[PDB]
Protein backbone atom coordinates (compact mmCIF):
# COMPACT_ATOMS: atom_id res chain seq x y z
CA UNK A 1 0.00 0.00 0.00
CA UNK A 2 0.97 3.61 -0.66
CA UNK A 3 1.48 4.18 3.10
CA UNK A 4 2.79 0.77 4.25
CA UNK A 5 5.57 1.17 1.70
CA UNK A 6 6.47 4.52 3.26
CA UNK A 7 6.81 3.22 6.83
CA UNK A 8 8.55 0.01 5.87
CA UNK A 9 10.99 2.64 4.58
CA UNK A 10 11.25 4.64 7.82
CA UNK A 11 11.76 1.39 9.74
CA UNK A 12 14.88 0.58 7.72
CA UNK A 13 16.58 3.95 8.10
CA UNK A 14 19.01 3.48 11.04
CA UNK A 15 19.20 7.25 11.59
CA UNK A 16 18.20 9.31 14.64
CA UNK A 17 18.14 13.04 15.25
CA UNK A 18 19.36 13.91 18.73
CA UNK A 19 20.16 17.00 20.75
CA UNK A 20 23.05 17.13 23.19
CA UNK A 21 22.73 19.90 25.78
CA UNK A 22 25.52 21.76 27.61
CA UNK A 23 25.25 19.40 30.60
CA UNK A 24 25.98 16.32 28.47
CA UNK A 25 22.41 15.09 28.18
CA UNK A 26 21.38 13.58 24.83
CA UNK A 27 17.68 13.48 24.02
CA UNK A 28 16.26 11.97 20.84
CA UNK A 29 14.22 14.38 18.74
CA UNK A 30 10.99 12.93 17.37
CA UNK A 31 9.33 14.94 14.63
CA UNK A 32 6.01 14.04 13.00
CA UNK A 33 5.69 14.75 9.25
CA UNK A 34 5.59 18.53 8.57
CA UNK A 35 1.87 18.65 7.68
CA UNK A 36 1.19 16.96 11.02
CA UNK A 37 3.36 19.45 12.90
CA UNK A 38 0.33 21.55 13.88
CA UNK A 39 -2.14 18.67 14.21
CA UNK A 40 -0.83 16.86 17.28
CA UNK A 41 -1.10 17.49 21.03
CA UNK A 42 1.10 16.82 24.06
CA UNK A 43 -0.41 14.68 26.79
CA UNK A 44 1.21 12.62 29.56
CA UNK A 45 4.58 12.80 27.79
CA UNK A 46 2.93 11.18 24.75
CA UNK A 47 1.99 12.67 21.37
CA UNK A 48 -1.73 12.82 20.56
CA UNK A 49 -3.20 12.77 17.05
CA UNK A 50 -6.05 15.26 16.73
CA UNK A 51 -6.74 14.27 13.18
CA UNK A 52 -10.06 12.47 13.78
CA UNK A 53 -11.83 15.62 14.89
CA UNK A 54 -10.79 17.10 11.56
CA UNK A 55 -12.42 14.68 9.15
CA UNK A 56 -14.19 16.58 6.35
CA UNK A 57 -17.98 16.36 6.98
CA UNK A 58 -18.64 14.46 3.76
CA UNK A 59 -16.06 11.81 4.67
CA UNK A 60 -17.37 11.05 8.18
CA UNK A 61 -20.02 8.37 7.54
CA UNK A 62 -17.52 6.40 5.47
CA UNK A 63 -14.82 6.52 8.05
CA UNK A 64 -17.19 5.66 10.90
CA UNK A 65 -18.53 2.73 8.85
CA UNK A 66 -14.98 1.38 8.56
CA UNK A 67 -14.53 1.62 12.31
CA UNK A 68 -17.58 -0.56 12.93
CA UNK A 69 -16.15 -3.12 10.52
CA UNK A 70 -12.79 -3.24 12.27
CA UNK A 71 -14.36 -3.25 15.73
CA UNK A 72 -16.16 -6.51 14.98
CA UNK A 73 -13.51 -8.48 13.09
CA UNK A 74 -9.74 -8.60 12.57
CA UNK A 75 -9.40 -6.64 9.31
CA UNK A 76 -6.88 -4.53 7.52
CA UNK A 77 -8.31 -1.67 5.44
CA UNK A 78 -7.01 1.33 3.53
CA UNK A 79 -9.03 4.56 3.72
CA UNK A 80 -8.70 7.86 1.89
CA UNK A 81 -10.40 10.90 3.34
CA UNK A 82 -9.95 14.62 3.65
CA UNK A 83 -9.24 16.56 6.80
CA UNK A 84 -9.62 20.26 7.40
CA UNK A 85 -7.30 21.86 9.91
CA UNK A 86 -7.93 24.72 12.36
CA UNK A 87 -6.31 27.08 9.84
CA UNK A 88 -8.57 25.87 7.01
CA UNK A 89 -5.88 23.88 5.18
CA UNK A 90 -7.22 20.79 3.32
CA UNK A 91 -5.24 17.56 3.12
CA UNK A 92 -5.95 14.20 1.46
CA UNK A 93 -5.13 11.32 3.78
CA UNK A 94 -4.30 7.74 3.07
CA UNK A 95 -4.90 5.78 6.24
CA UNK A 96 -4.03 2.10 6.59
CA UNK A 97 -5.75 0.43 9.62
CA UNK A 98 -5.37 -2.97 11.31
CA UNK A 99 -7.90 -4.24 13.83
CA UNK A 100 -6.64 -6.05 16.97
CA UNK A 101 -8.14 -8.26 19.68
CA UNK A 102 -7.34 -9.48 23.20
CA UNK A 103 -6.73 -13.14 24.04
CA UNK A 104 -10.45 -13.31 24.84
CA UNK A 105 -11.76 -12.23 21.44
CA UNK A 106 -12.18 -8.71 22.80
CA UNK A 107 -11.58 -5.73 20.55
CA UNK A 108 -8.31 -4.13 21.72
CA UNK A 109 -7.93 -1.07 19.46
CA UNK A 110 -6.65 -0.10 15.99
CA UNK A 111 -3.04 0.13 14.68
CA UNK A 112 -2.60 2.52 11.79
CA UNK A 113 -0.15 4.14 9.43
CA UNK A 114 -1.24 7.34 7.77
CA UNK A 115 0.29 9.59 5.13
CA UNK A 116 -0.51 12.64 3.06
CA UNK A 117 -1.43 12.06 -0.55
CA UNK A 118 0.27 14.15 -3.22
CA UNK B 1 26.95 12.89 4.29
CA UNK B 2 26.02 9.24 4.77
CA UNK B 3 23.72 10.19 7.69
CA UNK B 4 22.41 13.62 6.58
CA UNK B 5 21.15 11.92 3.43
CA UNK B 6 19.26 9.40 5.57
CA UNK B 7 17.40 12.00 7.68
CA UNK B 8 16.69 14.33 4.79
CA UNK B 9 14.89 11.16 3.69
CA UNK B 10 12.90 10.63 6.90
CA UNK B 11 11.90 14.30 6.85
CA UNK B 12 10.22 13.88 3.45
CA UNK B 13 8.19 10.79 4.30
CA UNK B 14 4.72 12.14 5.24
CA UNK B 15 3.89 8.92 7.11
CA UNK B 16 3.09 8.39 10.80
CA UNK B 17 2.44 5.26 12.82
CA UNK B 18 -0.38 5.75 15.30
CA UNK B 19 -2.37 3.66 17.75
CA UNK B 20 -6.08 4.22 18.33
CA UNK B 21 -7.32 2.79 21.62
CA UNK B 22 -10.83 1.54 22.48
CA UNK B 23 -11.77 4.92 23.98
CA UNK B 24 -11.05 6.78 20.72
CA UNK B 25 -7.66 8.16 21.70
CA UNK B 26 -5.01 8.29 18.96
CA UNK B 27 -1.38 8.45 20.05
CA UNK B 28 1.53 8.70 17.64
CA UNK B 29 4.05 5.88 17.95
CA UNK B 30 7.68 6.99 17.84
CA UNK B 31 10.22 4.23 17.30
CA UNK B 32 13.99 4.75 17.25
CA UNK B 33 15.98 2.62 14.76
CA UNK B 34 15.98 -1.07 15.80
CA UNK B 35 19.63 -1.13 16.93
CA UNK B 36 18.82 1.82 19.18
CA UNK B 37 15.76 0.09 20.62
CA UNK B 38 17.71 -1.10 23.68
CA UNK B 39 20.02 1.92 23.94
CA UNK B 40 17.61 4.66 24.99
CA UNK B 41 15.99 5.63 28.30
CA UNK B 42 12.70 7.24 29.34
CA UNK B 43 12.94 10.45 31.33
CA UNK B 44 10.44 13.26 31.88
CA UNK B 45 8.32 12.02 28.97
CA UNK B 46 11.38 12.43 26.73
CA UNK B 47 13.65 9.81 25.14
CA UNK B 48 17.27 9.76 26.34
CA UNK B 49 20.23 8.54 24.28
CA UNK B 50 22.60 6.46 26.40
CA UNK B 51 25.00 6.00 23.56
CA UNK B 52 27.81 8.23 24.88
CA UNK B 53 28.48 6.02 27.86
CA UNK B 54 29.00 3.21 25.37
CA UNK B 55 31.83 4.61 23.28
CA UNK B 56 34.51 1.94 22.71
CA UNK B 57 37.53 2.81 24.92
CA UNK B 58 39.85 3.30 21.95
CA UNK B 59 37.45 5.80 20.36
CA UNK B 60 37.00 8.05 23.42
CA UNK B 61 39.91 10.52 23.10
CA UNK B 62 38.94 11.19 19.50
CA UNK B 63 35.33 11.84 20.27
CA UNK B 64 36.13 14.03 23.28
CA UNK B 65 38.59 16.00 21.13
CA UNK B 66 35.78 16.72 18.66
CA UNK B 67 33.58 17.97 21.48
CA UNK B 68 36.18 20.54 22.54
CA UNK B 69 36.36 21.73 18.93
CA UNK B 70 32.60 22.18 18.65
CA UNK B 71 32.33 23.76 22.09
CA UNK B 72 34.62 26.61 21.05
CA UNK B 73 33.41 27.36 17.51
CA UNK B 74 30.38 26.84 15.25
CA UNK B 75 31.43 23.71 13.35
CA UNK B 76 29.85 20.79 11.60
CA UNK B 77 31.79 17.51 11.81
CA UNK B 78 31.23 13.88 10.92
CA UNK B 79 32.56 11.24 13.33
CA UNK B 80 32.78 7.47 13.08
CA UNK B 81 33.25 5.48 16.26
CA UNK B 82 32.30 2.17 17.79
CA UNK B 83 29.97 1.60 20.70
CA UNK B 84 29.62 -1.47 22.85
CA UNK B 85 26.23 -2.16 24.35
CA UNK B 86 25.30 -3.69 27.71
CA UNK B 87 24.83 -7.03 25.93
CA UNK B 88 28.29 -6.83 24.30
CA UNK B 89 27.02 -6.06 20.79
CA UNK B 90 29.42 -3.86 18.73
CA UNK B 91 28.13 -1.22 16.32
CA UNK B 92 29.91 1.24 14.00
CA UNK B 93 28.39 4.70 14.26
CA UNK B 94 28.40 7.57 11.87
CA UNK B 95 27.62 10.70 13.83
CA UNK B 96 27.09 14.09 12.20
CA UNK B 97 27.33 17.02 14.71
CA UNK B 98 26.56 20.75 14.47
CA UNK B 99 27.71 23.19 17.13
CA UNK B 100 25.30 25.97 18.25
CA UNK B 101 25.56 29.24 20.18
CA UNK B 102 23.32 31.68 22.06
CA UNK B 103 22.78 35.28 20.94
CA UNK B 104 25.66 36.16 23.27
CA UNK B 105 28.31 33.95 21.68
CA UNK B 106 27.65 31.34 24.37
CA UNK B 107 27.87 27.66 23.52
CA UNK B 108 24.29 26.33 23.53
CA UNK B 109 24.71 22.60 22.82
CA UNK B 110 25.14 20.18 19.90
CA UNK B 111 22.59 19.05 17.24
CA UNK B 112 23.32 15.66 15.75
CA UNK B 113 22.13 12.96 13.39
CA UNK B 114 23.53 9.51 13.91
CA UNK B 115 23.21 6.23 12.03
CA UNK B 116 24.57 2.71 12.03
CA UNK B 117 27.15 1.88 9.42
CA UNK B 118 26.71 -1.28 7.37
Amino acid sequence: SNAEELQALVDNIPAAIYHLDVSGQATIRFRPPAFLKTLVSEHAGTTRLNTLSMIHHDDRHMLSNAYSKLREAKHSLTLVYRIVTPEGKLHWIEDHMRSSFSDDGLFSGIDGILCEVT
